């Protein structure tokens, strides 16, 4: 079970983790931002993100939460 637990920090709302989300599956990746830090693996596939499952979500909706999460993001994602 080699899932991943992606332990972001957001401290503000115009902080961006530093990556991109498509559905289920992360598109680029920034060496700088704090998606480095929590577990965000370009080429994975998130899915229990604070509880929502977005393994079956749009990517608009996933990156809304990011977008509007405030404090530390958490969540799960697996081998894509």
């Amino acid at each position: 079970p080699p899932v991943t637990t992606v332990l972001i920090r957001r401290p503000d709302l115009r902080y961006q983790l530093g990556f991109s989300v498509q559905n289920g599956i992360i598109c680029s990746l920034m060496r700088g931002g704090i998606a480095e830090r929590g577990g965000v693996r370009v080429g994975h596939r998130i899915i229990e993100i604070n509880g929502q499952s977005v393994v079956a979500t749009p990517h608009e909706k996933i990156v809304h939460i990011l977008s509007n999460a405030v404090g530390e993001i958490h969540m799960k994602t697996m081998p894509a």
